[PDB]
């Protein structure tokens, strides 16, 4: 059977977000940009009432719970992105929402093809590992926990204990497949070196995001309020390592 804690995380994970994107009009620069934006505010809306609901999660002073939504942002919407092209269209097409969709011919006349690739590692990985619902479930809250400040959270200590505490539980996530603990073991390490590594993907879509934010009313891209919000609160002093990214390994 499943680990309480694995089954409480099935339980939260957001519904299905559509982008309300015109399909019945060709794919512009701007319409796509648009469109990815949108459906960014309305998943980035859905993660903050997700982490509401995260056991741990609201017990952490205010300002960190704020703080790390602003660090770990993007991180948990490529990675739940990769879930989805992984789950619903065999890993081979960018699934962002129901209606956005993007195969890799439209990825190819996208504008940003090199930032499409960049994006599709990471369900190609996961169709690599095999990553289980369970495994993907732990380790999307150890994104949210996986950069601090320099100096540290108000509640370093309940954040350290629950840091631990979920990766104590992809470790039983591990143990649910796998048999054997030299299985087990290497699988630890294969799936937190995947999140260690994530780090660099994360940064290149963290550049590419905010020089499209600052050349915004030329490429006339809008920006809603809440990732304008997010973008300016933290994104430059993250792009400048002006933050401590926590890894699993060296
Ligand atoms: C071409 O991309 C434009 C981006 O750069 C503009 C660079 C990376 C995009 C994010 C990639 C991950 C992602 C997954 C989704 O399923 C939909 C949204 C999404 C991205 C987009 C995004 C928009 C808004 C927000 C939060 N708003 O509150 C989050 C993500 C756009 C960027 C950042």
């Amino acid at each position: 059977l499943i680990p309480p804690l694995i089954n409480l995380l099935m339980s939260i994970e957001p519904d299905v977000i559509y982008a309300g994107h015109d399909n019945t009009k060709p794919d512009t620069s701007s319409s796509l940009l648009t469109s990815l934006n949108q459906l960014g505010e309305r998943q980035l809306l859905s993660v903050v009432k997700w982490s509401k609901s995260l056991p741990g999660f609201r017990n952490l002073h205010i300002d960190d719970q704020i703080t790390l939504i602003q660090y770990s942002w993007m991180s948990l919407m490529v990675f739940g992105l990769g879930w989805r092209s992984y789950k619903h269209v065999s890993g081979q097409m960018l699934y962002f929402a129901p209606d956005l969709i993007l195969n890799e011919q439209r990825m190819k006349e996208s504008s940003f093809y090199s930032l499409c690739l960049t994006m599709w590692q990471i369900p190609q990985e996961f169709v690599k590992l095999q990553v289980s619902q369970e495994e993907f479930l732990c380790m999307k809250v150890l994104l949210l926990l996986n950069t601090i400040p320099l100096e540290g959270l108000r509640s370093q200590t309940q954040f350290e204990e629950m840091r631990s505490s979920y990766i104590r539980e992809l470790i039983k996530a591990i143990g649910l497949r796998q048999k054997g603990v030299v299985s087990s073991s290497q699988r630890f390490y294969q799936l937190t070196k995947l999140l260690d590594n994530l780090h660099d993907l994360v940064k290149q879509l963290h550049l590419y995001c905010l020089n499209t934010f600052i050349q915004s009313r030329a490429l006339s891209v809008e920006f809603p309020e809440m990732m304008s919000e997010v973008i300016a609160a933290q994104l430059p002093k993250i792009l400048a390592g002006m933050v401590k990214p926590l890894l699993f390994h060296k």
